[PDB]
């Protein structure tokens, strides 16, 4: 009666799940919406993050994680439950077998935490790994062999980069520019240029549909709805491409300092490995038009922007369900 492999990228924008023989049975939002000051659930996900900023009094939204940071503990143990829910199995925890990928700043108290919750839903093993481990094992990268694999992860949270090698991070580190980050600087450089009010959905909307980092041979242009600064009348305005990457481009500084401040870290023998092989790119950040030219141009090194860029972590944990199985196996 094989146990049941569970896995869970917990991740501050979306959140994957995965259960064997089962696939992806959640691959959504990290967000939550309860009908106000109650228990009462009324939206899980996508239909959670469609509430973003457009709720009224009596529904309220919580995301489990913020910056890569567990906001309340007791909102992340929900947030997995019902994840879990939505595999339409019963007791599908039980006798479990489970891996949790979460940030690096989700704290050993919270792992514990996580773990005696799966447990005491009826798990035999819980095990937590760190999300840029996954990540470039299901990127591609043979996280195993005794070589250097080099990982930048650039996800809503945090942009996170390191140095992999022998089945382990030898070195990394993460900060806050990053997608939430970025969009937020694109509403503001909209109300500093253009005069008018937008909100987060457009500006993301903007960011993905004409964003880059490089110029095209596309041009693209986007026409915005908002209101303006001065009348708060409604205002509809032209944005082009080439003023978005140029702040992109700008705000990118911080991630190629943080890519440059790693292989100053690199152990030597390593770091030979990361300057011939190059850099692995994963997170949804990634899909960013021209990433891939920019960084080839700043480093002069191979660049991979990893095809799977958001279900990397998963991906990985997928991948790593043999080694999860032998830790329980040999636990007895
Ligand atoms: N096609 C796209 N082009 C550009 N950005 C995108 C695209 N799709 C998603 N994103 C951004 O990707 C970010 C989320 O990446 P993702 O790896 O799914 O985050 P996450 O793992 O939940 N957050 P984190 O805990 O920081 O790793 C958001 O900022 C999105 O706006
Ligand atoms: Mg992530």
């Amino acid at each position: 009666p094989p146990r049941k492999f569970i896995a869970i990228d917990l991740g501050t924008t979306n959140s994957i799940a995965y259960i064997g023989g089962r696939g992806i049975i959640y691959n959504e939002a990290s967000v939550m919406a309860y009908e106000t000051g109650t228990k009462k659930l009324v939206a899980l996900g996508e239909d959670a993050r469609k509430l973003i900023g457009k709720t009224h009094d009596k529904i309220e939204i919580y995301t489990p994680l913020r910056n890569g940071a567990i906001t309340d503990l007791r909102i992340a143990e929900e947030f997995i439950q019902h994840i879990g829910n939505r595999a339409k199995v019963q007791d599908v925890w039980k006798g479990s077998i489970v891996l949790i990928a979460c940030p690096k700043s989700v704290t050993e108290l919270e792992r514990r935490a996580m773990v005696e919750m799966c447990k005491h839903l009826g798990a035999d093993l819980v095990q937590v790994e760190e999300d840029t481990l996954m990540a470039a094992l299901g990127a591609g990268a043979n996280i195993f062999a005794p070589k250097g694999t080099f990982i930048l992860d650039i996800g809503g949270g945090k942009t996170s980069a390191g140095i992999i090698s022998a089945g382990g991070i030898v070195v990394s580190k993460s900060i806050k520019i990053a997608g939430n980050y970025i969009d937020e600087e694109i509403l503001k450089y909209i109300r500093a240029k253009h005069t008018i009010s937008i909100g987060v959905v457009t500006a993301e909307q903007i960011k993905k549909q004409i964003g880059s980092l490089y110029k095209g041979k596309e041009t693209k242009k986007m026409v915005i709805f908002g209101r303006d600064v001065v009348t708060g009348m409604p205002k509809e305005t032209e944005i082009l491409d080439s003023e978005i990457r140029k702040l992109l481009i700008s705000i990118f500084s911080s991630i190629t300092q943080l890519v440059t401040d790693i292989l100053e870290s690199t152990p030597a023998e390593l770091a030979g490995d990361a300057v011939m092989n190059g850099l692995l790119v994963s997170g949804g950040c990634a899909q960013i038009s021209g990433l891939k030219e920019f960084l080839e141009s700043y480093f002069q090194i191979p660049v991979k922007i990893a095809k799977n860029p958001q279900t990397a972590v998963i991906d990985g944990c997928i991948a790593y369900e043999k080694e999860i199985r032998d830790r329980l196996i040999e636990e007895n």
